[PDB]
C-alpha cells in the first residue's frame, strides 16, 4: 500500500491513537507523530499532517472526524530553521459518538510519505 | 470588514483562545468556538476549522501554526442529523515557541461567515 | 479496505484523473468526481475534497501535490440549498516533474466513504 | 493588519483573481500567485495554500468557495531541493454562480506572512 504501518526502529511515523475518553455521548481522541521518540521538525524534514476517520459499529461508510495541518517548521527570513516556531504532530478531536466502532487515523511525513494506525474505540 | 470580532448575544462564533501549558520551550493552546454557549452543529449549521496563528515579537511576519478542521455534522445515507458523529469545533495546537508574541484564530461558520480572536502569549 | 475504487451505476464518487500537459515536465493534471454524471451537491451530500499524489519512478517515497477542498454546499442563513453558491468536485494541479511515475488520487463523500483513483504520468 | 495587500517589487506575494468562464449558471476562477513573475518555490520558501471566498451581492455573508493547498516544495530522503516534485501556486476554482459578487483570495507564503487579493464577478 501507499499507507505504511510499521514503524521503522530509530524514526517514528505511525500515528498512535489514544482514546482519552469515550462515555457519555462524547469521545476524545489524542493523535500524535513521535510522542515518546520525537521525529524530526525542521523545515526540510516534518511531519505535515493528521487526519482522524470514524467508523460506528453498523455504518455502511466511514466518516473523516478531522484533520490536524501543522504547518511551522522553523522557516524565516533568516533561513531555515531560524523563527524558532515549530508545530508538534499531535491534536486531540473531540467529538459526538452514539456506537463503538472502529478509529483510523492518517499521517504525512513530507520526505517519507504515508501512514496509517488503527485503534478500536469501546464508547461506555 | 471580512473577519468578524463581537459576539452576537445569543450565538457564538469568535474563536476563544487558551494558553494551556508553557513549559520546556513548548505551548500548548486551546481554540473553541462555544465552549459555553455552544453553537450549532448539524448538518445545515456547523463550524468548519480553526486556523491559529502566531506572530513572535520582533519578527516581521506571522507565521500559521495550524488549522484544525472539523468534519463530522451528522450526515449519513440515511438523511441529514443521523449517523451520530458530530465534530466539536475545539482544537489544541502544541508547537514549540522562544518568545513572547501574538495570538489570532481564525474561524469559519459554514452560514454565518469568517470570524477572528486574539490573545497574547506572554512567555518570560 | 476503506479506500473504495469501483463507481456504482447511477452515482460517481471515483476520483478520475486526466493530465492536461506533461511537456517539459510542466505538469497540470486535473482530477474530478462526476465530471460526467455529476454527484449531488446539497447541504447534505456532496464531495467535500480531492487529494493528488504523485510517486516518481525510482523514489522510494511518494509526495503529497496538493489538496484541493470543496467547501460550499448551498447552506445560507435562510436554510439549507439556499446560498446560490455549490463548489463543484474539480481540481487542476500544476506541478513540476522530472521523472514519469505514478498518479494517486483520493476524495471523500460525507455519507458515501473514502475513494482512490490512479492512473500513470508518462512525461 | 495581518493580511497584506501591496506587492513588494522584487518578489510577487498577492493572490491574483481571473474569471476564467461564466455560463451555464457555472463560474471558474483561477487564483495564482507569481503568473508573471514566479514566486520561489524551494523546500525552505514557497507559497503553501490560497483560499477563495465569494459574496454574492445582498448576501449578509461571504462563503468560502474552496482551499487548495501546495504540498510538495522538493524534499526528499537527499535533503531539501532534490525530489524533482514542487506544486505551482495556481488553483481553479469551479462553483455554481447565481449572481454577481465579490471575490476575496487569501495565500500564505511561509516566511513572508499572509495575503489578500480581490476582485468582482459580474453576470448579466
Ligand atoms: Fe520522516
Ligand atoms: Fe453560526
Ligand atoms: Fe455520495
Ligand atoms: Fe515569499
Amino acid at each position: 500500500e501507499l499507507f505504511q504501518t510499521a514503524d521503522w526502529k530509530k524514526e517514528k511515523h505511525v500515528p498512535v491513537i489514544e482514546v482519552l475518553r469515550a462515555e457519555g455521548g462524547v469521545v476524545e481522541v489524542k493523535v500524535s507523530v513521535g510522542k515518546e521518540i520525537p521525529h524530526p521538525n525542521t523545515t526540510e524534514h516534518h511531519i505535515a499532517w493528521i487526519e482522524l476517520v470514524f467508523q460506528p459499529e453498523g455504518s455502511k461508510f466511514p466518516y473523516v472526524v478531522g484533520r490536524a495541518e501543522f504547518a511551522a517548521h522553523g522557516a524565516s527570513v533568516d533561513g531555515p530553521n531560524t523563527s524558532g516556531v515549530y508545530t508538534d504532530p499531535v491534536a486531540v478531536f473531540a467529538f459526538k459518538a452514539e456506537k463503538s466502532g472502529k478509529l483510523t487515523a492518517f499521517s504525512y511525513c513530507n520526505i517519507h510519505g504515508l501512514w496509517m494506525g488503527e485503534a478500536t474505540l469501546s464508547l461506555e
